[PDB]
């Protein structure tokens, strides 16, 4: 079960689970059109992570997204090694970890995203997002080339982060158009909430992006419990059904 | 046997072999301080290349370097799949193939190089050297960050190509400095001949690069036979001993 369940073959929500029970409720709320994020940084080692994420898999039909955790690029290798055993539907990586994860996954079905970042210049993206490279002078390249490199490395989609706000909408619209033109998928991430979901998504849909995996994290998480609100997952589904007629 | 035999733990020559017998002669002439390059493009498929490359490994104590051939990035995946089965001392890769080769090699002992190129601008390097990315607008980045990304991707060394011999002296000197400062290895490649070998190596040596693998191809190949001249290999070895005395 390696193929994510995109709604209308177009959109798959990606949200964090606070617990195995929370993952079950999110999966029901989304009618299965979702990927439940579980973060490697919440585990002391690969084996513990693997053992726990299998429990998430059992209640979501393997709709699990393995993530780095706290944006920490030093988690990249652990994510690759967990994913090799978990065989998830989705893997988050940094630019320098895309090829590793695809090689260790050993098949072409798992979605492997790659972190690239806005720069303040429409059409240019930052690709130095790895453990050591994230701390060097920025690597800034044409967004078309970034996508070609990600494709060369076995990547499935661009994870564009931090989305920020209105200041990066122009930059975002240009990344979405580049994705559509290179037939590549897109994963908007950062600051998405119930009030801006429709607008952001419409940009990617108008650009003609084929498959879109929006990441919606803290805006729908109850900080008292660490759980994603299932009622908010249902709202996102409703809005996604509306966006697509 | 996966460790290249560096002369004085500093320099190992990389030269092409025209035949298994040529490889034996080359290995003797360099007193073992060599890697013998066999090119993926010279073979019809992975299995045919793997069988032949094993014969070169026998006569050289596995001092084999799997190459792309003809500077073609479309040989990248084949080099990775070949190296997986050959387990050579040295693998040549384009930037987007470094991580894949490291992953499918399955150990950290094989040297995996990454191709980055001069740009005309001291301190900036071109890294879009993969199959699709080579056809895209250039990705030009700071040499420091390219080395950091190569490390992040499991690489051992920078392959700086095409150098045009001493035509890119000043760009090369800055790459050697960056390699020395980030403690990364360097493989000068393109236009090296017996008359400029010393001056080119002295640049990387004065910069304090810890391990250098110079690639000397056409200038020492007998065009009548296609064989690399063992007497030229011995000349390069003696020059190397004199450089480090
Ligand atoms: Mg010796
Ligand atoms: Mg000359």
């Amino acid at each position: 079960s390696l193929k994510a369940n995109f709604y209308k073959n177009r959109v798959c929500l990606n949200v964090l689970a606070g617990s195995v029970d929370n993952a079950a409720d999110i999966y029901d709320a989304a009618e299965g059109h979702v990927l439940v994020g579980v973060l490697s940084k919440n585990y002391p080692d690969v084996d513990t992570a693997v053992e726990d994420m299998k429990k998430y898999s059992e209640v979501t039909n393997n709709a699990v997204s393995v993530g780095l955790g706290a944006g920490d690029p030093n988690q990249s290798m652990m994510v690759s090694l967990i994913s090799q055993h978990v065989q998830p539907q989705h893997i988050n990586q940094v630019f320098t970890g895309v090829a590793t994860s695809r090689a260790l996954a050993g098949q072409d079905k798992s979605i492997v995203n790659g972190l690239i970042s806005p720069t303040g210049t429409v059409g240019m993206v930052k690709i130095s997002t790895g453990p050591l490279s994230s701390r060097s002078e920025d690597a800034i390249v044409p967004v078309e080339t970034a996508i070609a490199m990600l494709k060369d490395m076995g990547g499935s989609s661009v994870k564009y982060f931090p989305m920020g706000g209105l200041e990066t909408r122009e930059e975002f619209a240009c990344v979405a158009k580049a994705c559509a033109d290179k037939d590549f998928w897109l994963e908007p991430t950062g600051g998405i909430d119930l009030e801006n979901y429709e607008e952001i998504m419409q940009i990617a849909l108008d650009a003609g992006v084929s498959k879109i995996i929006p990441h919606i994290y803290s805006s729908i998480i109850d900080k008292a419990t660490g759980n994603t609100r299932p009622e908010d997952v249902k709202t996102l589904l409703d809005m996604t059904k509306k966006l697509l007629l």
